[PDB]
């Protein structure tokens, strides 16, 4: 049975990849070496350039990336070779660089190797490579509430935290065959971080916020012709409003919308004076500038969704069903001011794609 | 089958209904009542009882409210009784009056007689019983262009707008057995009209904007139990956004946005300096203070967020499902700021309800 399910995904995803390369002629004899690659060893092995456009594929049927425009430009960096905790770290490591770019952040994918008997070969930790810590001691919030579950495991296995609002997590984990995860402190020279000012308003740097430039996805896993990567972190460059309004404004995370409000100068006593809704266009105005000024890639909401009309458009021009979740491709502010607030979208599943796993923590 | 589709209905409703009115007993009784009278008529008719509490349980059901706490205090008009186009338009006029309450506006609904054979006895075109015209000719917009089309089938009827931005749109609706609609010029004495100030911006008054004080949607069918209430305009009062972020500043309606950022002095040159989401701000900060200085009752979407929690809550505090659509109960500014965009809500249909039918002209 899982050789033909595998058999199946293998047929589709071969036939629909070499089409979209210009290659159909050539899928007859690579399905046929498939079939007795997956009949004498129970799986087979992608070629770097279906592996590569496999990944591009999975970004494009990405239902709740407004981001998608981009999808063919993706760097897909291959290290189906490694297989020492070390390899996997500086792998990480190298990812982390070479994304960051000084700045000019490329959207970028490393490719570890598959599930073999949906046996893991590298199982990462990490929501994403950068996060900050968070903790909860009697009462006390410190730093990001949405890693607390992760930096309670990380100091289980001896990490300490300097218990500021922004320690920067580990690098966690674990490599099969090992029991426990092995964990790695981020070399500072490897990480931008952006302090936040505003343009018109200097007390703005009082509140002493700060954010990482780049967003890498770990947790994910690409699922490409049957093949299982479960370990394949991937980024890209931020929308203003992931930082303003939801990283540093929701209140199960940062909540510092009435100490934005304070510094701003305005009361944050009436609902009816729509001060959050004032304090959150300032917030995120001071993201925007601050990358900005810093010359750290980043988008407002405005410009993606105009990228993401182009990407229907793109997709109608191309012969392409479009897929898409509402609820996650309008932005959490002015999302009537976008066309994606106005329209309806298929949030059907396509493949290959990203897929939620189960923590290991 | 009719009479066994409308039976099984009413004995739905019948037996949901009088369950929450604490009169389970007398469900047996009734059921029989209405056995005999379908049996006979081919319908039946509900108790002023049974007709409120069907109107109140249909707000309750209906999940792109975000203002259902309330649905219990819902002020309901029987007027199943009227048979001329003079009685429907006193009775229209009266709901807009008792409705608005000299500004304290309360919720209300004007019940008129069911279809029959599916044959509508009085047939409402209006969108809203209050609501601007619009125009369109050779690449000039005048008005509301959400009223374009109901607008020239006014003027199709012998009707004429002043094309102002704000021409009030008459009343309009169809009796049975006549072939045209009638239509009313709406007495203007009855009409509540808000002028749009920002409380720290003097020249915001430059844009000259204004809003009518009480949204009563007038073209959704109430089916209660079986029967379809096809005519039925209810209102409540209005939340700060719908006036501010949809009707005054949607591209494909008066689209003010950028004379906003003007007369509060910022630049509209830039995505970046997310000048439409200022401008956003300010809009609805003056609606919000605007309708609350003319003493125009308003409700701002964190305070409507908050009691629509209330509601959830109170539902699991009885033994009912809840139901909603995410997608419009989410205000259109700083959803994230509200606890509806953090949860998922359940869209089945529940019935009594209201519903969408099939506009007369267009
Ligand atoms: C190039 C810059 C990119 C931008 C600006 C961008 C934008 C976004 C944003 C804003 C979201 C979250 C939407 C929300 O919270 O409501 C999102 C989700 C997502 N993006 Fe992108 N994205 C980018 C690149 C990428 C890349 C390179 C990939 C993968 C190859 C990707 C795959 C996804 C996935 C899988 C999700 C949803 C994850 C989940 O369901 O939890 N995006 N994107
Ligand atoms: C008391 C004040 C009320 C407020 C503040 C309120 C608020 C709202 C808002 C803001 C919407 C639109 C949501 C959006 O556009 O995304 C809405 C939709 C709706 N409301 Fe209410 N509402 C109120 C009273 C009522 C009453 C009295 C009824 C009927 C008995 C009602 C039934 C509905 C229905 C049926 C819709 C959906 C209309 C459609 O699908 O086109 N509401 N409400
Ligand atoms: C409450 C809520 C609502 C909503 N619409 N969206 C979110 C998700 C924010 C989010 C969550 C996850 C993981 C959810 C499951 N743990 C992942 C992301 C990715 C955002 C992202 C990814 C990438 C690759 C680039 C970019 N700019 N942004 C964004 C949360
Ligand atoms: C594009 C768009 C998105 C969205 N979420 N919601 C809308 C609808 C706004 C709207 C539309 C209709 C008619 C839709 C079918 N033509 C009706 C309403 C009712 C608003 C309302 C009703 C009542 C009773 C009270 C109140 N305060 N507000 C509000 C449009
Ligand atoms: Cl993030
Ligand atoms: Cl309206």
């Amino acid at each position: 049975e899982e050789k033909e399910i595998l058999w199946n995904e293998a047929k589709a995803f071969i036939a629909a990849c070499y089409q979209e390369l210009g290659k159909a002629a050539e899928v007859k004899d690579r399905l046929a070496d498939i079939k007795s690659e997956i009949d004498l060893t129970g799986s087979y092995v992608h070629t770097k350039e279906e592996l590569e456009h496999g990944a591009k594929m999975a970004w494009r049927n990405s239902n709740r990336c407004i981001g998608r425009l981009f999808w063919n430009s993706l760097n897909v960096i291959d290290r189906r070779d490694v297989r020492t905790k070390e390899e996997v770290r500086d792998a990480l490591f190298h990812h982390i660089e070479t994304a960051t770019n000084n700045g000019k952040i490329r959207p970028t994918i490393t490719i570890f190797p598959p599930e073999e008997k949906g046996e893991k070969q590298v199982e990462i930790w990490n929501h994403q490579l950068i996060r900050y810590a968070g903790y909860e001691s009697d009462g006390e919030r410190i730093g990001d509430p949405a890693s607390c579950s992760l930096t309670a495991a990380c100091e289980e296995l001896g990490w300490r935290g300097e218990r500021t609002d922004f320690d920067l997590l580990p690098l966690i984990f674990r490599m099969k065959g090992d029991e426990q995860p092995v964990w790695y402190e981020l070399p500072r020279s490897l990480v931008i971080e952006v302090p936040i000012t505003h343009p018109d308003i200097e007390a703005f740097s009082d509140l002493e916020l700060k954010w990482y430039g780049v967003p890498i996805i770990s947790d994910m896993k690409l699922e490409v012709g049957g093949i299982h990567y479960n370990a394949a972190p991937f980024n890209g460059w931020y929308m203003g409003t992931e930082i303003g309004a939801r990283n540093l404004a929701d209140e199960k995370r940062y909540d510092k919308l009435k100490k934005v409000a304070s510094v701003i100068g305005i009361a944050a006593d009436y609902n009816t004076d729509l001060w959050k809704d004032q304090a959150l266009v300032e917030l995120n105005k001071a993201v925007l500038h601050s990358y900005k000024k810093q010359g750290v890639s980043i988008v407002d909401h405005h410009t993606a969704a105009s990228q993401f009309k182009r990407f229907e458009e793109q997709a109608e021009e191309a012969g392409r069903k479009l897929t898409g979740d509402w609820t996650w491709l309008i932005p959490p502010i002015s999302p009537a001011a976008t066309h994606i607030f106005h329209r309806s979208y298929d949030n059907s599943i396509v493949k290959p794609n990203y897929f939620y796993q189960d923590k290991p923590y």
